[PDB]
């Protein structure tokens, strides 16, 4: 039976946030991470926060082809969702960061994203009187707790709470056959039988390893821009050219556009391109429609996040830098 | 007694949101307005929402000298707080919009702010399947409820909930003498005795009328940029040159920088400039410090807003425009 086959390849998202080794999630550290995720003072301009590009109301992404950051500069890649990102084997589309705490240091410093630097960020947080007390509560064994590393750890334990349990497919995996429609179940059988679960398996429906984008056919220079060689830039290993981490397909129906280039807006087109590029098949329009109906059952409960009330500047807070 | 004098000039913010005539606040219409306030699809770029420039975590402002909108374009004016704006006599620093619903049509259309147009906004909301149902619930007697006017009305009844009761000064006005410090009470006596309450009175501590910025002395061409003649641009009446609405001073300690130009970062400097420019006095540093201690008692309870979960695009949703 397709339910039993699925139960051998995928797992539901747990209700409880996962534990980060060597980063305990106290109430104070998670609260601090939620404040920092929404605080645009993490950026040089004081205008961009993590929620700008990973909007918790829009599936943890920004619904753009590629992100726009400091100075209205467009980046090379589509912003992947923060939802469930804690269950991926590594972070970024090329897997270059080992975990969420390592990842968070990237956007802060990237000139086309937040355009900040660690020293300015620490000075800024130290100048906001309400922040050092919260760092002391969250990192109480440190003489100097307001550090870049601690910013990254706080944001990690907050992001570990941004999981989306209870999608209809997870209720199916727990044994409720009626939680998805017959057409969704036929999409699930097509997903399994065409081979998609090789690269999109486990608790996260993906995020499990590194694969060429174009195992069987080049997706072409729009969907796969030639200069973006993926993990090759990370490892300098020729076998990594055009290799990317598979994405988690959880919440894919609400995180358009698709692929690391953001050039494919319709989920049905992304499914057909995956069949061609990865599997050398031409998926029919009727089969692609059933697979999309199945992928729509992977949208989980969206987190319900209170927007933080952030502590005010002092007169010594650094002034925004917008150039 | 200074408490009795204050009770004759100011009033505390009511706990209940005020009623908007001809815009009833049903649960559905207020919920819709909260979704729209946080939805960056109100902008051409799909990246800017009202919360970008009126951040509910940062006192309802953006803590910049002047706002930056579409294309990284800097505007001429500092963003005033949305908190308590429902109690001002008119909206914008020049009072050119009669109420919050009229005001909301401005940022949507301004090329240096959201850079949208009404027809594109309506088409975009109609293309997001979850939005027309919510407009029907909020505006049930209309055959075509997804309109620009209705967007503005929904956002108005949401903004009428963004009031900040329970500041320490309001507890003092209700008869608790100990709710503010002796030094704050001395600041209050100085505020009254120097004449500041003529222009900063009532329920909102301001927002009550139109006054020259520079009754007694020109603040100079940095703090009062010469090309920004305030209400003169609205009325073409020469007596309105450099006339601006007085701001509400509620939450002023957390809404820096100050004045419509955003050029004065320190509240103590703004107090001294008000004494010179408006009253022809040189406030001493000790008196300015007591007045700032009093203004700090005007920070009320900050609203606790759940970030909305916004309905996803369809494949017919217009794609972002970033140029
Ligand atoms: C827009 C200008 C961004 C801002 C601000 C932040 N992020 Fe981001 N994020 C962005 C892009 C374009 C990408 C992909 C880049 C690449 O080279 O692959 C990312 C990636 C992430 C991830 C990885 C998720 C995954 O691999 O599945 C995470 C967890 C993430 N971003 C988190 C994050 C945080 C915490 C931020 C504030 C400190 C932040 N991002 C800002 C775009 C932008
Ligand atoms: C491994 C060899 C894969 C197989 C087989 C399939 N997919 Fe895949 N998928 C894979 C990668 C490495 C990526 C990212 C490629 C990139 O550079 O962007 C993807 C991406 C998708 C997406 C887009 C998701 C998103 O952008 O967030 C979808 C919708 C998707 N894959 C679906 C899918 C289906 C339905 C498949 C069977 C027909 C399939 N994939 C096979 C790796 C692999
Ligand atoms: C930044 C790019 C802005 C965006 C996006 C929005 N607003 Fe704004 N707002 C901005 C400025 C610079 C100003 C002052 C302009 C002037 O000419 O005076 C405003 C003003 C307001 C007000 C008036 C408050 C008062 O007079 O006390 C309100 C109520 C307001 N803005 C609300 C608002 C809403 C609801 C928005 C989304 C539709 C919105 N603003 C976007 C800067 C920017
Ligand atoms: C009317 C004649 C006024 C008197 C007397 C005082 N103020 Fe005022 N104030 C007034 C206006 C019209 C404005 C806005 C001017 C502009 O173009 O920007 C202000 C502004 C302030 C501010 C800044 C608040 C903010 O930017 O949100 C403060 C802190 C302020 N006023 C304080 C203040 C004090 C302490 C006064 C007595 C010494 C005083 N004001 C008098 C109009 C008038
Ligand atoms: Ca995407
Ligand atoms: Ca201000």
């Amino acid at each position: 039976d397709v339910m039993k086959r699925a139960q051998g390849l995928f797992k539901p998202i747990p209700a409880k946030p996962p534990v980060m080794k060597d980063n305990p999630a106290s109430p104070s550290r998670v609260e601090l991470g939620r404040m920092l995720f929404f605080d645009p003072r993490l950026s040089a301009s004081h205008l961009i926060s993590c929620n700008t590009c990973h909007n918790v109301g829009l599936g943890g992404t920004d619904i753009l082809e590629t992100s726009i950051g400091h100075g209205w500069q467009k980046g090379p890649r589509n912003s992947p969702t923060v939802l469930n990102a804690v269950y991926n084997i590594a972070q970024f589309w090329d897997g270059r960061a080992e975990d969420l705490a390592a990842q968070a240091k990237g956007p802060v410093q990237a000139s086309v994203e937040m355009n900040n630097k660690p020293e300015n960020l620490v000075a800024t947080l130290k100048s906001i009187p309400g922040y050092p007390p919260l760092f002391r509560k969250a990192f109480p064994g440190q003489g100097d707790p307001v550090t870049f590393d601690n910013v990254a750890k706080a944001i990690e334990v907050f992001e570990a709470t941004l999981v989306t349990p209870d999608a209809p497919f997870d209720k199916y995996l727990k044994g409720n056959r009626k939680a998805i429609s017959s057409t969704a179940e036929q999409g699930l059988a097509l997903f399994l039988d065409k081979g998609c679960a090789a690269c999109h398996s486990g608790v996260n429906m993906g995020g499990t390893g590194y694969f060429p984008f174009g195992v069987r056919e080049d997706p072409g220079p729009v969907v796969r821009p030639v200069d973006d060689t993926g993990r090759y830039k990370v490892t300098s290993t020729a076998a990594d050219k055009y290799v990317f981490r598979s994405p988690s397909l959880r919440n894919v129906a609400i995180t358009m556009p698709y692929f690391h280039s953001g050039k494919v807006w319709k989920l049905k087109d992304a499914v057909k391109i995956m069949g061609s590029a990865q599997l050398g098949i031409s998926i029919t329009d009727a089969d692609a429609d059933k697979i999309v109906t199945f992928l729509n059952t992977l949208t989980g409960a969206q987190p319900k996040v209170m927007h933080p009330v952030l502590p005010p500047n002092s007169d010594d807070t650094p002034r925004p830098v917008s150039n």
